[PDB]
């Protein structure tokens, strides 16, 4: 039997990646390229709609527009579970992982209080291991996957901290079947990884929600893309495994029906996907 539905929400805080960013690496890139910062690249780039690493709105824009909610989007495309980003010339610029977004957040409260009627969203992790796949990182993946756990994890406690008292935490996405994953012969790999964070991390979670008596909902995103992925025609879906705009290892054109395609790029769901994910996000809270 379901629980009963958590009271509404009018404001969101969201933290993240590009699952989520719905224009900041976009402002910040063209900070960094006006300043002529070491490295500096426009990003997500000319193939992605209006700054977001999609061809539509991310799935927290979806949920905020279900929940009647304003959105204050802080998350980054690249960013990783700590302090910093994929992409690592934008480090000596600003820490934009989780925990330099957290940090902004607080530091633009001036001492002032956190809103306690907010719920912080928060969804990262994809990026500790899509950089230490790239780049050859030699921690075990079990660490890695602990690691990411240990960093939403203190991210919780250091919003709760300030005041916040309501999240919605996304777990690991199926990095298993991410084009660009399955091209590197890493499903595996993947495969292990998420299984570590999505095993670890509602636990430690849950324990948290206790002590600081928080309202804490954990997203099951695996479960979520698990079933789309098992039913596609069900929801409109036709091909789950090619990228609608390819751009490895060059920009080709955009597919046709882009709503009946999984992914976007190598990486990205398509925006259907994102409204299919927000509209799962906002069956947990009243209107």
């Amino acid at each position: 039997h379901t629980s009963p539905l958590l009271a509404p929400v009018r404001q969101i805080h969201a933290f993240g990646d590009s699952y989520s960013d719905n224009g900041e690496s976009q402002r910040l890139t063209r900070e960094m390229l006006a300043k002529g910062i070491a490295g500096a690249q426009a990003l997500p780039g000319e193939v992605y709609w209006q700054g977001r690493w999609s061809n539509g709105p991310t799935a927290v824009e979806v949920l905020a527009r279900q929940l009647g909610a304003q959105l204050a989007d802080h998350a980054v495309g690249g960013a990783k579970s700590g302090a910093d980003n994929y992409y690592g010339w934008m480090s000596a610029y600003r820490h934009t992982g989780l925990a330099g977004q957290v940090d902004a957040y607080l530091a633009t409260l001036d001492g002032k209080p956190v809103d306690g009627q907010a719920l912080h969203f928060i969804f990262v992790s994809a990026n500790d291991f899509f950089e230490h796949e790239d780049f050859a990182g030699e921690q075990p993946l079990e660490q890695l996957a602990g690691s990411s756990v240990a960093n939403i994890r203190a991210a919780v406690q250091r919003l709760g901290e300030a005041g916040a008292r309501r999240f919605l935490v996304v777990s690991s996405t199926d990095l298993s079947v991410v084009p660009a994953v399955v091209a590197g012969n890493r499903v595996e790999r993947a495969q292990r990884y998420l299984q570590a964070v999505n095993a670890s991390l509602p636990i430690q979670l849950a324990a948290l929600r206790k002590t600081r008596g928080l309202e804490l909902s954990w997203f099951d995103h695996l479960t979520f893309s698990r079933h789309l992925r098992r039913n596609p025609a069900r929801y409109g879906l036709v091909e789950l495994d090619a990228p609608c705009q390819p751009t490895q290892p060059s920009v080709r054109p955009a597919c046709a029906n882009p709503d009946q395609y999984y992914f976007w790029d190598e990486w990205h769901p398509t925006r259907r996907v994102h409204q299919l994910a927000g509209e799962a996000m906002a069956a947990r809270y009243a209107r």
